[PDB]
RNA sequence: GUCCCCACGCGUGUGGGG
């Protein structure tokens, strides 16, 4: 009942690299196969983000699975794998930690039966705030608001014509139920999980 | 500027029968 955390540096000179950080989907059938066993046998949830490029240094992907994974199923040349380590999320109750989120802060229309994204920052904050507060968390806050701060907010569209609003979050929260908490972190948060969103990484 | 599928709420009713 732990959990695994991956490190993969693309290499910007494979051509598989290239079409997987274009394609959030291509992405995602790619970083399957490692746990592909898993997904078949239906208990496996995969989570995986393309960390923000603070320029000049490759791309970096980072995957959390529940079963152990196999990186040796990538092509030849596609990324620098870093070792998996296993992650055990220990939480108590009241503890705070430093957050990092790309999510997708969406809305049911009920007009249209559609899944549309949100559009003001003051909403897809409150969209942050309820989903951690359902899932055993709580966001710290001072006197001017909510402790987390949006660094970017692009329109992704998949070709496969997949259309997902992509908000990164990063800020502070507190452990409220620990339980709820580890429940939250092993499933992800929001739709697009598949696409390179959901995952919730935590850090003292 | 949400493309497809599955499950299920909250609020408020319409019409018919005895």
């Amino acid at each position: 009942f732990q959990m695994w955390l991956t490190k993969l540096v693309l290499n910007p000179a494979s051509r598989a690299a290239r079409r997987d950080l274009a394609n959030p989907y291509e992405m995602h059938r790619t970083l399957s196969k490692a746990v592909s066993r898993a997904l078949e046998e239906g208990r496996e949830r995969l989570l995986w983000r393309l960390e923000p490029a603070r320029g000049l240094e490759p791309p970096v992907v980072l995957v959390q699975t529940l079963t152990e994974p196999d990186w040796s199923v990538l092509d030849e040349g596609y990324a620098q794998v870093f070792p998996p380590k296993p992650f055990h999320p220990a939480l108590k109750p009241g503890q705070r930690l430093r957050f990092r989120l790309r999510a997708n802060p969406a809305k049911r229309l009920a007009a249209t039966g559609k899944r549309v994204a949100l559009k003001t920052p003051a909403e897809k904050v409150a969209w942050l705030e309820r989903r951690l507060e359902e899932g055993g968390f709580r966001l710290l806050e001072g006197e001017r608001g909510p402790w987390v701060q949006i660094l970017q907010d692009t329109f992704l569209e998949v070709r496969r014509l997949l259309q997902v609003q992509a908000v990164l979050f990063e800020g502070r929260l507190e452990v409220v139920d620990p339980e709820r908490a580890l429940a939250t972190l092993r499933r992800g948060v929001g739709p697009g999980k598949a696409l390179g969103l959901g995952l919730l990484s935590v850090a003292p």
